């Protein structure tokens, strides 16, 4: 594979386009466990390579093969799962989620920068998807936000956490419980985006960044090392929200199933 | 007794509504030790009341019925406790300062949804109030600010920790201490107030926030749960802070306690 | 020494000018070892007697006698210490460095008001050492940033724990890392410098801002020791990052030492 892989161990740049299998495949980008579980498995991979190697300062992309970002989580699982009171199992993939972010966040344990383009929507897990990533880079009149509200739950995963980087408590909950939706030119004037370029320019633009990030190699890894000991989320931290966002799907009423099962039928 | 309660149990909504002693009486709508004894006892009342109902996300407001919001501590208690140099009772109204505004921002141990509709001016104790709760209504052209430090005093009630929460730690500083006044919509625009609406409909604005809000209860429960891990401000920090303002207020000179009663004489 | 000291006793105001012998010696207006020797040690004269004198709400005010405020670190000491390769001994100027900037924010443990004059362009450690006071004036026209990183470095003697006092921790690693230079007037509109004026008027608002403190004595020692409970950046924390800015320096490539040669002799 669901991913698209692209190595490039030369420059050590890595580019990991989602929804490979879309290409040939129905539709629904989405983070299905199928693609959360390439990321993450990826990730380990990627992990002791670059580490063994000693590459100083590895680049991390995350980008998608899809005419959006992602969707957010797989709306069928979750009904199937809350329906079969099965908690156990959806705890499992919001950990997995969780633990697939929080690499891009903690540049794989090697100290790399991750960055983000946003070619296409990036609702939900879509947006702390986005989040995660060090760099943000979105294309003029993408739209992001996180619209998970509407069905009485909210975005366990990271999100208050990734949000709480770059605003206040207060505001990262207003964004969360407004359930609002936003364009890229808004999310730069929050700071929610880091850098916004225009149409169909975004492919380059994360060429741009590479190109002077990997002139401060060594000031980049001290930066990732500074932040690990003051303002990085831990990852049992998030483990905690997960468990409470897993026990408030798991009482999640009929009307709400409904209007997922409603998003399911068009998503 | 000094609060006027509109609560109704089959929609979980409850409305306290400061200063009614005073459509009648003089004057001094300020945190009178009688309105803060009554405002945390009623939180006590409606505290295991709605924990043995077992209500999920319910609403509480907490409005003026005078001309202002508030106006702030009892200076004249002050004046009196500090002149007969005693701690011991002006520590008590401190404590019992804080153990109101912190069940406000605890959501009263029910996680409840905050909400302070602010019609009149709030100046000190009451604009910290107002920061307690969770959203923040106020009507157009309303004055709120703190000018505890007239009198060479600092707003210790719990000012310090509800704005750290919506900007910035040095600019927390500076509020305080600068001794100015805003005007609702440029505290709107410092993320200090999240609602601002023509006057007089001010409740209906409110009306606004508790039905949305109580169209996602479980997404509010997670929140406050959230909140409860990290970001929200600890009971025993709010504690030393006041402990520090005894202190300073036992250093007061005859100085200051002149300012206190002009401000006493111009409101 | 190697300053200027505008005493005040009667006034409890203290004025610490670096760069006395820049009239009279060579150039380079940095921080050298005697200068930061210098700065720490008047700190703790000054700072046992103000203690002694029970003294409440000093101030003590950082300026420069040379025409910029201060260029920042000593990159002639570090061509030299990195080649030669004596880690012990450049950690040590960095501990006394942090302990410089650090015995400003926390008031020399005494409460004290300390308040940054920029005079001039106040680049790298100069930026950190302005940050590191609790009031910024600065005059119109005057660049601060941090260039460090354009030679592969990255400001470790107080950047980031000062930066994260006033903005998000992603808005102060992007500034960091960026390696930008702002003028004063945008400065002041990320909340960074508080206090903009014309050219020559230096002392004039720097006088005025003595003026308005100490007409509130009492309140500015609560809210000195409410930021000791938790908002004061720990000495500790900061020695901790300066083992990574050290453990950085020794991994510079004769690329960047020979840029910082290039430096030096343009200054």
């Amino acid at each position: 594979p669901t991913l698209r892989i692209t190595e490039e161990p030369e420059r050590d740049v890595y580019w990991i386009h989602m929804h490979a299998n879309l290409v040939n495949q129905p539709g629904r980008p989405c983070f299905a466990s199928r693609l959360v579980d390439d990321i993450v498995d990826y990730q380990r991979e990627l992990g002791d390579r670059l580490s063994a190697s000693h590459a100083l300062s590895p680049h991390v992309v995350l980008a998608s093969d899809s005419d959006v970002f992602n969707l957010g989580g797989d709306l069928e699982l979750f009904c199937r799962l809350i329906r079969e009171g099965d908690r156990a199992r959806l705890l499992d993939y919001a950990q997995r989620c969780v633990r697939g972010v929080h690499a891009f966040h903690a540049g794989l344990g090697t100290r790399a920068h991750s960055i983000a383009l946003v070619q296409g929507n990036a609702l939900g897990g879509g947006f702390e998807a986005a989040l995660s990533c060090h760099t943000i880079v979105a294309e003029e009149g993408v739209l992001m936000g996180l619209p998970e509200v509407l069905f009485d739950l909210f975005p366990g995963m990271g999100a208050y956490s990734f949000l709480c980087q770059r605003i206040s408590p207060r505001l990262a909950e207003k964004i969360m419980l407004e359930g609002n939706l936003y364009t890229a030119s808004q999310l730069k004037e929050m700071g929610l985006v880091d850098i916004v370029v225009p149409v169909g320019e975004g492919v380059a633009a994360v060429e741009q960044v590479i190109k002077e990030s990997r002139r401060i190699p060594h000031a980049w890894a001290a930066m990732r090392e500074v932040n690990e000991i003051a303002t990085m989320v831990p990852l049992h931290e998030m483990m905690r929200i997960t468990e409470i966002w897993v026990d408030t799907a798991m009482q999640l009423g009929e009307k709400s199933l409904r209007t997922m099962d409603r998003l399911v039928r068009a998503q």
